[PDB]
């Protein structure tokens, strides 16, 4: 209740059950349990890049590239941070922002240099004692009578008014997602002139409360020089990009965001006399016996369970499919560039065409790669979202295909991805393919 | 209920309320409560070649790139077929299977005749006086108790064989299989004068709950038999799709999962502890949602869902038609460059062609499909995705084959819509613009 107190155990004095739970975040999660989302299930660590191999193309040029896991509980967000390969955090103190409960008051105190600054002089902000503190209760309560507060006001709060939203209209449902879409998020990091980071923004320019569209995210994307973060090694494009989007992808007109569930309605489940607790060990609902669905279905686990994962398989099927397709016109850049070096000169429209849509294809992929739920949060949608992505990449391919051929190279049928060079020995830790982990076209 | 009665004055003499919703599937359907299905609202006719332009080019060299309307009510079933351009008719005998309840007597007693046959001889086979009967009670009750009975055991049991199911089946089964006696796929096989040999259901190697698209194209693709028309832009011999409700429904669809029949929303019920079940079988955008039985939501909440979807849906839908739509005017240009001596590589031609007709079948069974979607959503996108993919690969490797053959190809490839949707057939069938259902997601 004090003012000034961070310390959740001052918080958890009079909220014990919430507060153990919360700590229990720190427990390996059940394995054998999701098919997707196996991220510390019997404490191990799933490497993205080796369930997915053509992203570790995609995202070759820049951290995501070289290490990339699956996430775990929120106790571990700072630790996890720390341990990350130095690649990732490059980001500088931006990447604070959604990590520790001194992200607000460090931002407010440094300016701009709270997101230029080096990773590492940002963390020598916060006390050593608390420089491995993860999401704490003060990050979505109110001291004084607790109940749900946005503590992230210099993102989540500038992106709702960006949108027109009326904070004096916004109800205890709607925090119940707000709470998580003070992290869950899709971003943008703007640089200056020395790739330095200048701020942190939800690029939610120009769209709606419940239609918070990939068309509108990529057309901010596209609308400043600022927005390039990195490199694509195998085409050398200055690129944007997008983050685990789970707020905008549910949240646009899905079938669970139009019957009113909020995120913690899954995530959170309660147990109920009058007296309400709600279970802080925020995990997959096909993790914790989907108590979260029962509260509003009468069907088994079992029932459950294969409704998720059968709309999770087809999913991941367009998703594997227009990644590979994705990383094919990839290589079609770089072959495009090496020939332009041997002095075959190319239609420039119709490599800017090219450019153009493989673009459009690379955001659409990555926005269902980057999301956490494969599908469920808003399964047509996601559908929807591949689907463009498979067709840019295709007309793409199509396009470098005739103006190769039309400078006189012969470009094969099946363009070789190699992927085991970008798939091992990556980084400083050298990481290696783990051919286990790969998560293969279910229908393929 | 007598012995030999196919009347269903008869049978409705002692069941008026559903021989009175059953007869007013003659009713006009109210306008502007569907987005996709409005066929006979206010009595209109929806030319889908209209609505879907990309058709009217892809479907050209046979009946469906004449004439090919939305679905209305059960009464004007035979009605419809009698006024369909002959084209379409040119099926023959077969065509009787799924109008009229004297087809299975019918097959029994003609034997290969009855689909050979021409259709105007079919339909002499028939009782003047019987030759507009559209689907009546004997149809999908038997007379003695009323139960549930499929009269179509010359096609529907035998895909049921096909598939393993043993018919000793629950009333909520066949609450949707007296729906599978009609809305499925079939095949009909053709001899070497193009004579109809057959109706089947192609369900070869498919089981209960998992007839997919995949299953489909295999068995098309295993006969030559099974190519039924030309198609005209590309010259190729075709199979073909149509309205593969059950098929696209019964596949790990979520109601399907949670098991509910076609008849829960398209039969629903109202009388102390019987039932009254609707007969006026329609849209249930169209009679206020039959929802409500399962849902507590409003009508306008199911209505905007069911919307959404299909808006998703019928984008990846037209996308995908008119990629497919130009990869078949692109094969068109190969030929007449081959034509005019220009060599092309046969090995992405051959590659080309199998991808194009990957996508081609997949576009043609969602668009064949009534539902827009809905009936299983994420599958309906799945299979349009891959649509999507395979018409992508045939079109690069089209452009590349004729670049090589120092052909220039444009980025754009036009289409020439016009001359499919206009001057269609004996009825000199015009393209409807206000007619046109444009992509949702578009500029
Ligand atoms: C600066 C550029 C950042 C770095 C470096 C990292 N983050 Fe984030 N983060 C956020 C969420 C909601 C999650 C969980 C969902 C998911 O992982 O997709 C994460 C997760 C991580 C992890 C663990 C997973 C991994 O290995 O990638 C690491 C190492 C990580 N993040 C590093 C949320 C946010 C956020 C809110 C808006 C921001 C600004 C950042 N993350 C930025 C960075
Ligand atoms: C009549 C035409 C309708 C319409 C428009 C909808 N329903 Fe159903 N429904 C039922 C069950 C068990 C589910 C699964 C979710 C749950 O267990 O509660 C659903 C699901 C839906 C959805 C969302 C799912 C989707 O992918 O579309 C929607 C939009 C929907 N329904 C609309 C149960 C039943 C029934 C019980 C017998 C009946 C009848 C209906 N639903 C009919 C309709
Ligand atoms: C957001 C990421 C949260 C953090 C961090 C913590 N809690 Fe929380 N809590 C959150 C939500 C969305 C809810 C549901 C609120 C609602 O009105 O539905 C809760 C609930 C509580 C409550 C109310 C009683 C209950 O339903 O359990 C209490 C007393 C509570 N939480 C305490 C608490 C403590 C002590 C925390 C730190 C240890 C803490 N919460 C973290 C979201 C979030
Ligand atoms: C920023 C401060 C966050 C808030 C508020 C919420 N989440 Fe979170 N979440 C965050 C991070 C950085 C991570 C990864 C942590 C790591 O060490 O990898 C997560 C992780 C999750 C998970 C996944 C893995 C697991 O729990 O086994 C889930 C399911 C999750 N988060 C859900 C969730 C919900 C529903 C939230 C609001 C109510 C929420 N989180 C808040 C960052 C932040
Ligand atoms: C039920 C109706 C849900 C709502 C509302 C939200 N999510 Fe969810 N989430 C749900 C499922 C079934 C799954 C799949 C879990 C699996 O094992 O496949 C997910 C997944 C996530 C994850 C990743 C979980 C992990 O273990 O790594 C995260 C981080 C997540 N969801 C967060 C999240 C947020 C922020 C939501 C509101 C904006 C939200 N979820 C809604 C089910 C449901
Ligand atoms: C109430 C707060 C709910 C929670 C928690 C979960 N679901 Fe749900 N679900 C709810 C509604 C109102 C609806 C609309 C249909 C209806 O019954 O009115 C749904 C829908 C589904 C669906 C089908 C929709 C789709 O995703 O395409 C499924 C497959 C489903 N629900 C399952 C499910 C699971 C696995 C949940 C926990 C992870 C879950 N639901 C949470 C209401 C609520
Ligand atoms: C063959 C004998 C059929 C059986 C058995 C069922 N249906 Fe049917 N249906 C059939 C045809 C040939 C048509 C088109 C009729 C025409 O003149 O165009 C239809 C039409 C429908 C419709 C659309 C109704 C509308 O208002 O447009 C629906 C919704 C429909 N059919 C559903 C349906 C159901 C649910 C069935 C089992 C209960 C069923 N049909 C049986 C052919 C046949
Ligand atoms: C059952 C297996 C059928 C066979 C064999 C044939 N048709 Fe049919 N028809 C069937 C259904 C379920 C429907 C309604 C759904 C739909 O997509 O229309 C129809 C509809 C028609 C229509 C009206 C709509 C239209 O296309 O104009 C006509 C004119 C029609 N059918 C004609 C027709 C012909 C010529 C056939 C022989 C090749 C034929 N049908 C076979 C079910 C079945
Ligand atoms: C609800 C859960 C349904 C089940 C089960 C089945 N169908 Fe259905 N169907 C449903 C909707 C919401 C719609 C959309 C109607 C619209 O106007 O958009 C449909 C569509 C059809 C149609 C065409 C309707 C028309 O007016 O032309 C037909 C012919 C149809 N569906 C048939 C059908 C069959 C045969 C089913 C079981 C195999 C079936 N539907 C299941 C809702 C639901
Ligand atoms: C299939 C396309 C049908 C046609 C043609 C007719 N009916 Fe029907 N009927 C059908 C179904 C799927 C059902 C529901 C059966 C169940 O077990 O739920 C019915 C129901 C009836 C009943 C039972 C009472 C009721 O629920 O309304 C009766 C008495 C009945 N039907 C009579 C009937 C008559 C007289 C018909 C011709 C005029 C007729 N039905 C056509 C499917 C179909």
């Amino acid at each position: 209740i004090p003012d000034g107190t961070i310390d959740p155990a001052v918080w958890g004095k009079n909220y014990p059950e919430e507060y153990q739970t919360w700590k229990d975040t720190a427990l390996p999660t059940p394995e054998g349990k999701s098919k997707y989302k196996k991220g510390n299930d019997g404490g191990k660590v799933y490497d993205k890049l080796s369930e997915y191999p053509f992203i570790a193309l995609l995202f070759n040029g820049w951290g995501f590239g070289i290490e990339y896991n699956e996430p775990r509980g929120h106790v571990y967000m700072m630790k996890d941070q720390k341990e990350i390969d130095p690649s990732r955090l490059k980001g500088g103190g931006a990447c604070l922002t959604c990590k520790t409960p001194y992200a607000p008051q460090l931002a407010q105190k440094q300016g701009v240099t709270y997101f230029s600054q080096s990773y590492a002089d940002a963390v020598n902000q916060i006390p050593k004692e608390h420089q491995e503190m993860g999401v704490a209760c003060i990050d979505c309560h109110n001291n004084k009578d607790m109940g749900l507060k946005i503590s992230r006001g210099f993102t989540l709060v500038k992106a709702l008014d960006k949108m027109g939203v009326d904070q004096t209209k916004l109800t205890n449902q709607d925090k119940r997602s707000l709470v998580c879409a003070q992290c869950h998020v899709t971003y943008t990091i703007p640089k200056d002139a020395n790739m330095k980071s200048q701020d942190v923004f939800f690029p939610w320019d120009e769209s709606k409360w419940g239609k918070i569209s990939i068309e509108n995210i990529i057309k901010k994307m596209r609308s400043d020089k600022s927005y390039g973060e990195w490199t694509q090694a195998v085409t050398g494009f200055k690129m944007a990009y997008i983050r685990h989007p789970e707020f905008e992808m549910y949240s646009n007109q899905s079938v669970h965001w139009m019957a009113g569930v909020s995120c913690a309605d899954c995530h959170m489940p309660y147990t109920k006399g009058s007296k309400k607790i709600s279970d802080h060990r925020i995990m997959s609902p096909l993790k914790n016996d989907f108590k979260g669905c029962k509260q509003c279905h009468s069907e088994s686990s079992e029932w459950l369970k294969n409704q998720v994962i059968t709309i999770q398989d087809r999913a991941a099927s367009q998703y594997i499919r227009s990644g590979y397709a994705l990383a094919t016109v990839a290589k079609l850049f770089e072959m495009t560039h090496k020939q332009q070096a041997a002095g075959k000169q190319i239609d420039q429209k119709m490599y800017d065409q090219a450019k153009f849509y493989y673009e459009e294809g690379f955001y659409r992929n990555l926005f269902f790669g980057a999301e956490n739920s494969i599908g469920f949060h808003n399964p047509t949608e996601a559908m929807r979202i591949l689907g463009d992505a498979t067709m840019y990449a295709g007309k793409a391919d199509g396009l470098l295909r005739q103006a190769l051929t039309k400078a006189g190279v012969d470009v094969p049928v099946k363009i070789d991805l190699e992927l085991s060079k970008y798939t091992n020995n990556r980084g400083a830790k050298k990481l290696m393919f783990k051919p286990e982990q790969e998560l293969k076209d279910p229908y393929g």
